[PDB]
């Protein structure tokens, strides 16, 4: 789409309405609480209950406009769907919906888990369709923003990931082909992809142990990258990576075909 | 992997033994005629079985070694496993796997089509994911190929194919991953996706009613990437396509990576 | 670092401005939008006689003054003599315009020599007498050198070799001393400007057939060439077609070279 | 031009006829020791007739078929004419024709020094031509093989080698220019363009003392990975110690486009 030529200021997200998936820990728990910090209402969710209550409850403490938690799994389609619909509710609209959630990721070679490709596609790639129908019609009365958080892996190919990489890749391709519709079709909805190298949340520390930037920076990021209507986010420790990883030849291909 | 430092030659697919899926009609069909032609072994699948018949007699006639066929959707991953199996029983083992079949697909804007994102992904890429685990044990022992075919709209992204783009992307991100794992773990199977332009098949035609490749030189192009253990295949009518889409960039970074 | 505001006319509004070989082609049109805007021109060439219709025309346009100086940019003393004179005569400089190339036409190389040294002095240690020559004026006003190049400066053609290896060379050179002023902190700002087929009278007789109608008009090349240096932008690239200036970009040139810079150290220059 | 689809093996340079030229000294001395141990002819030159005279001590106890040297200053193009005309007749033709010299480079910043960037181009640049066209006849008869050494500073931009990476960028410019004039005109003479990081030879470690810490590549290697790519018919061969350089400073789109913008002109006329 087209950015907004502008500086970042936090004051952009100032009672804005905006649900973060993946919420409970990592560089989602951190997106809350930036824009808690600048005086957004927030939605957040994840399975967690009680860690969902205390990250609402920091929040509020920061200055959030608002904020409240709804649990559930979005292996569940259903859930996805009320979900959305009851965000909606709770803050009276929708400006921002960051999709940042994962199921369980670990490294591993395949070897015959197609239950795993399965879940990671449902998860990390169909419930983020599910919650963008949702919400579509409270993103185009705010002319809002849709905000997908992707990965090196879903961008250029690694071992041990396989079913990650999979629905990552699917994200790009689901994503940028609907940004592709809504400039022909003026629907006033931006779409920013995020493309984020090692962060160090628990759950990556832990993972790497057997082979990292800062998860407030990186959540800070990917917050300024929606806000500003950029197509792509990226983020990494080095710039080597993040200078490197971009392949402007497609975004030029794809203008020189249209 | 590494291509063979060859020319093609097409006694390279004599006495191999091929599965071509979605092989009733368009490239699918071609290419079960170039093998023909080459006196490979055959087993051709796609959901009608009159069509699919033809095409085994036409097969015959041309010289292959042996033509069978197996009707099925690939809605239906039960039917994905235990085609492979008698596939495979039908020739006494497996050299090489055409994964090429796709679910119906015509041009339009994404509303509220979530059946569509399923279907794309249950037909487009789980089916291929779940042939292949069917068919490893048999390539193993052949060395043998898996050839995956794809499309323009799995490398870049265009309006009016959301749910099928998303289904490509993911076919290379899945694939290209355990390609990798392959090199490491030492496993002698190769991968090869090929990326198609406009190809003159009933279905395109129809689709889009540019200049549209034939689909006999497409398809004889699918079959000698494979055969050579090539990592992708460009085809299109013009070379402003296949050189320009190609991402040489990427193949260096995940080597710089390792 | 480029200003990050648009172009507007008035930015050129009283500075003072040398653009060499503007007797015809895109150095003519470079002046007479110079003179539109109410600047001060110098112009350079070897004819008196095609200076002078320039001139003439530049006044009328509205040029707050301008002025002709012929020579040879084969001579190196004319070059610096050259820079002395029209910087006086304007009371200083603010943008050094250089364009100018010897007469080239399309042919496979076949041992001319002379030709690959003539190319080699006009069409680049020319340039760089000229930047010596300004730098000190341009300091003064923390001008601008703009440097006329080509699609054969940044990628290879068969029949442009002497050519291209000058226009090359000016790429290699002007980036190097771009890197220097600004670990040196000098307040210059050097634009490399990368063109197409443009419809001069030299490229219309050059050219064959069906590629004389893929040209692109030299009024607007030179605007856009001017543009981009009052922008203070690093590089212009202008073509009748965005197939050419999109893709004829190396954006990972830049990248590297960034990514390099960290690798030494500076403090002794 | 289109490379030899095999694995390089030395006896592709025995009995071969190549001149070596800035080959006293560096990448060029350890040219002349590789073509010496795999039983080329060799003629060397370099201003200093003492370096090169033990160049050519060592090259013959290695097992050059022949090995000479004619000593003279490359500013001057009558010497640079000259002097492959003599290496042929001292040889009996040329198979390879490797160009590598330089004028003495250091790193500084640019001012007002037009005699020092003069002298590049003279020496880096033209010689290099005039060493061609004095070639070429010779290159014609035998099928042969111009190598042309650059640098990062010939592909890339960095401060403080201003008069010498445009010399080298130079070479780029005409040299692939000729390299698609040989294509069109039938000329069977392969060019190859070879680009260097860091190599440990005593100018560059001299040069670099205080500035840079990084990795050099030895000299002897890299010597032999340009012998290798003239020797396939290579377009480019790069170099350095690390993969991240070599792999990353190309630029294959480059290529992709001057081939494209070629099939639409016709190159019949002129
Ligand atoms: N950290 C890194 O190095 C990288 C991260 N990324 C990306 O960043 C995003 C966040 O990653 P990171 O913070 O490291 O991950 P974490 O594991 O820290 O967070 C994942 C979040 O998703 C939730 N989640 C897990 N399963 C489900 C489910 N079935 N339904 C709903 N929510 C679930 C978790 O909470 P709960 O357990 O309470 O449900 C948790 O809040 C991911 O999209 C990822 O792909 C990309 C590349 C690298
Ligand atoms: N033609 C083009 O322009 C392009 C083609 N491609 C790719 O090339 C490949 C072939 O395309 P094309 O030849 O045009 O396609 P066609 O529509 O001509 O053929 C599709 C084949 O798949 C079968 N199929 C459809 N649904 C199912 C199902 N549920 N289960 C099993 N088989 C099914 C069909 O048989 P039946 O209906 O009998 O089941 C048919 O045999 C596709 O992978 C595609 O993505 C990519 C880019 C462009
Ligand atoms: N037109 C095109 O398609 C392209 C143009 N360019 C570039 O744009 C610039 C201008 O091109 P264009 O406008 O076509 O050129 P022109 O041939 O129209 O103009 C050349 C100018 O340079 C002068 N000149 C020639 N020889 C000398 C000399 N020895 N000393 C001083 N001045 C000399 C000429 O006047 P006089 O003869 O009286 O001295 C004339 O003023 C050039 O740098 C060129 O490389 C690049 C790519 C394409
Ligand atoms: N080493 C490095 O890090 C890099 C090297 N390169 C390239 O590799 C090539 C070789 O470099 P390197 O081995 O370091 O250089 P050296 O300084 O070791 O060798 C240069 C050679 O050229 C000769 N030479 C100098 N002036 C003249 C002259 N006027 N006429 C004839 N010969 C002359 C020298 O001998 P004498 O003085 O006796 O004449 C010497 O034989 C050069 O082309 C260079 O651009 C590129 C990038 C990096
Ligand atoms: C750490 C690696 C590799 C990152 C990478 O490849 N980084 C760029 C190159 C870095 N190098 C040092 C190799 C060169 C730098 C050049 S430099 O000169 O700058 O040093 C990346 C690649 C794939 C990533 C995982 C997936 O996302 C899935 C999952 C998501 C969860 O949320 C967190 C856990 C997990 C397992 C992720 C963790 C981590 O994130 C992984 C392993
Ligand atoms: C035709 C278009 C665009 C192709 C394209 O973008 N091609 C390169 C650019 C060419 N230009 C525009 C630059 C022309 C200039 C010529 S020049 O020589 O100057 O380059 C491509 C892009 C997406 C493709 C569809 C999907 O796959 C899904 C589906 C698969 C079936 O199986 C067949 C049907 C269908 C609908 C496909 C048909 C067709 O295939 C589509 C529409
Ligand atoms: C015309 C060619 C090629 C331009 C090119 O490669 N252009 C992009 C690709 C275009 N395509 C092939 C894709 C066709 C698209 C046609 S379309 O209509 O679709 O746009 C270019 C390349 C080198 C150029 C000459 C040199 O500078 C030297 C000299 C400078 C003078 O001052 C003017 C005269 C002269 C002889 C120049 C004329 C012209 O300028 C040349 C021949
Ligand atoms: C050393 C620098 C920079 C090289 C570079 O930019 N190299 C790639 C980047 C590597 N990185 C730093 C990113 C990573 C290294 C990781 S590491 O573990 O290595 O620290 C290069 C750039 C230009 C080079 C000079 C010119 O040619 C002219 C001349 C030629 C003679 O013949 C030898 C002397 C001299 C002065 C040359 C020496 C040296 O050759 C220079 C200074």
């Amino acid at each position: 789409q087209q950015p907004l030529n502008e500086e970042f200021r936090p004051e952009m997200l100032q009672g804005k309405k905006v649900i973060v998936t993946g919420a409970s820990k990592g560089i989602g728990r951190e997106m809350a609480y930036h824009l808690a910090k600048m005086g957004a209402h927030v939605v957040v969710t994840a399975r967690s209950k009680e860690t969902l209550q205390k990250v609402v409850s920091h929040c509020l403490e920061l200055g959030a406009a608002s904020a409240h938690y709804i649990a559930g799994t979005m292996e569940d389609m259903t859930f996805a769907e009320q979900f959305v619909a009851q965000a909606g509710k709770l803050m009276g609209g929708l400006d921002m919906l960051i999709l940042n959630h994962i199921t369980n990721t670990s490294l591993n070679l395949f070897h015959d888990d197609i239950h795993h490709v399965r879940k990671s596609m449902e998860v990390n790639f169909l419930s983020y369709v599910v919650l963008t129908v949702a919400a579509l019609p409270m993103l185009k009365q705010s002319n809002g923003s849709i905000v997908v958080v992707s990965s090196l892996a879903g961008k250029v190919a690694y071992p041990m990931v396989a079913a990650y990489s999979a629905s990552k890749f699917a994200l790009d391709g689901f994503f940028s082909s609907i940004r592709k519709e809504y400039s022909v079709s003026r629907v006033n909805v931006s779409i920013t992809l995020c493309v984020l190298g090692l962060i160090d949340t628990e759950t990556a520390m832990k993972a790497v142990s057997g082979i990292a930037a800062p998860k407030e920076e990186c959540a800070l990021e990917i917050i300024k990258g929606g806000a500003l209507r950029q197509e792509e986010v990226y983020y990494d420790s080095s710039l080597w990576t993040t200078l490197l990883i971009r392949n402007p030849s497609r975004k030029i291909l794809e203008f020189l075909y249209s």
